[PDB]
């Protein structure tokens, strides 16, 4: 499963697998 990570008004998506 892949999250988002929001920081600095920024937002990225994020995986176990990176």
């Amino acid at each position: 499963q892949c999250r988002r990570l929001c920081y600095k008004q920024r937002c990225v998506t994020y995986c176990r697998g990176r």
